[PDB]
DNA sequence: CGGCTCGCGCA
DNA sequence: TGCGCGAAGCCGAT
């Protein structure tokens, strides 16, 4: 539908109808930035067409009960920036709160929309509502890929079983959809607080806050500043500072290599794209700039693979053939420890490197890569049962780490549990063909002393 | 049949 | 640290 800089192969039809003669609205849920987002721009050039103006609605869920303040925070703080960014290109954001099966279908028929189109997002819960939109609207549909540099449904057509396989085809239409990102065009045509909706939700999760021994706070919000702008700093620093280094030191937490850029990719305050344009043209490490691309291309966007083409993407189901058969075998096997979830969320295992990990998700937020491994597979072997040990995985990844309740989280845990996108390995007690970790292993790769200090 | 995103022994 | 090997099941290029 029009555009010159646009590619077709980005949008998909959700809903077939006759275009209204009011003013297209954008359903802003996984890509909240104004800058280098698809789905924004397409919803621009909509309107250009039409001679309508372009508006941005966020509907608040309840959502945010399960998870933290830290999240929360987040998200509301960037969104504070998003509303003053929208302005200044005479675009108005409207924020409603309630279930988005029925606030944006009414959103729709007492604004009058015309076109209705919304970034894309491989949860069961976002599917739920678009197919309660669908049956509430009469007016077009659209779902346009924001988050990811190749579509989800143009990337693959199947569940991807590695990475070695989903390879070659990221990397072959990389040339056709990594292009520069135009600049939004302010609206021609002009026509709840955003303090308030903070200042509730966070009286609401008070009691639920994680606290020490002396009632204070465990979280650290002073790490990751939100925004959109802070996010193009965090990338700009790794680039200039920590890009060169990163090939060779990504598997050291005591050392901060790292882009940081997880808590603002998963909240959408950045453009996977723009970081790829970003570090293409950097002249850097060639062994760190292939093993970056493989982390933010390869496996970042096979997560929404393994999310979109298997629903059952947080349960054991999910797990190939050759691992449930293993699991299943070692169900019976004597565990040599077995924790609850509060011991493991308290971080009260024997293992100080274990606790350690924890530690630093309880006070950053976001625990180190490398540390993550360990932290989920150790889980599976100090658990009563396989389903229980993603029960806890996924339970203390949704609620204390920033990049949460993401695709990259349950592939990630799925990779270390059920051996998603790996392989069998040699056989072991309790665990089976599942790779396996040791405290031992981490010692020959990484100063383990320093990480435990750190974080008590 | 070749190649895959651990621990382990050895410079 | 860095390198080569072991141990394991399976996709897919043919
Ligand atoms: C058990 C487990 C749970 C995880 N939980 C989450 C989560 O809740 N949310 C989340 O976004 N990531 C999660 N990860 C993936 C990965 O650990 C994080 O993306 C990364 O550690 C965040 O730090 P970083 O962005 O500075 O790392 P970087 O090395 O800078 O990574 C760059 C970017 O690449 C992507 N990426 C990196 N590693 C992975 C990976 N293993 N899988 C997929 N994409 C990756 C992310 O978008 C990340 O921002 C988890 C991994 C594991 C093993």
């Amino acid at each position: 539908p029009r555009g010159s800089h646009m590619n077709p192969k980005r949008i998909r039809a959700l809903k077939s109808g006759k275009q209204g003669d009011g003013p297209v609205v954008y359903w802003m849920s996984r890509d909240q930035r104004a800058e280098d987002n698809w789905a924004l721009l397409f919803s621009r050039a909509i309107a250009k067409e039409a001679n309508v103006p372009v508006v941005v609605v966020f509907c608040l869920t309840d959502e945010f009960l399960e998870a933290g303040i830290r999240q929360y925070e987040f998200m509301l703080k960037g969104l504070q920036e998003l509303e003053v960014s929208l302005s200044r290109k005479k675009i108005p954001s409207f924020f409603l709160r309630g279930d988005p099966g029925e606030k944006i279908s009414r959103f729709v028929k007492d604004y009058n929309a015309g076109t209705l189109v919304t970034d894309f997002s491989p949860l069961r819960i976002k599917n739920q509502w678009i197919e309660k939109v669908i049956s509430g609207i009469s007016i077009p549909f659209f779902e346009v890929d924001a988050h990811n540099v190749v579509p989800c449904w143009e990337a693959s057509q199947k569940h991807e079983y590695a990475a070695h396989t989903f390879r070659p085809k990221l990397y072959a239409l990389l040339p056709e959809f990594l292009e520069e990102f135009p600049e939004l065009e302010p609206n021609s045509v002009t026509p709840e607080t955003l303090s308030d909706v903070l200042e509730t939700g966070v009286k609401a999760l008070l009691p639920e806050r994680a606290l020490l021994k002396n009632k204070d706070p465990l979280f650290e919000p002073w790490h990751f500043e939100p925004g959109e702008k802070a996010a193009k700093k965090v990338m700009e620093s790794f680039i200039a500072d920590r890009l060169d280094s990163y090939g060779a030191l990504r598997n050291d937490p005591t050392k901060n290599m790292l882009s940081n850029l997880s808590p603002y990719l998963h909240f959408g305050q950045i453009s996977s794209q723009r970081v790829v344009l970003e570090v293409e043209k950097a002249e850097s490490n060639p062994g760190s700039k292939k093993a970056f691309l493989d982390e933010i291309l390869i496996w970042k966007e096979i997560s929404d693979n393994f999310c979109y083409y298997n629903p059952g993407y947080d349960g054991f189901e999910s797990f190939p053939s050759w691992a449930k058969e293993s699991l299943n075998a070692h169900r019976n096997d004597v565990r040599s420890h077995i924790y609850t979830l509060e011991e493991f969320e308290a971080g009260k295992t024997h293992d100080p490197l274990w606790n350690a990990s924890q530690m630093e998700l309880l006070s950053t937020g976001k625990m180190h890569g490398y540390t993550r491994m360990y932290w989920a597979k150790k889980i599976l072997e100090w658990s009563e049962s396989p389903e229980k040990a993603l029960e806890i995985a996924i339970c203390l990844n949704d609620r204390y780490e920033l990049d949460g309740r993401d695709p990259n989280g349950y592939a990630g845990i799925a990779w270390s549990i059920g051996g998603v996108h790996d392989r069998a390995w040699g056989e072991r007690e309790v665990t089976g063909k599942i790779r396996y970790m040791s405290y031992e292993g981490c010692k020959r790769k990484f100063d383990v002393k320093l990480y435990i200090e750190k974080y008590s």
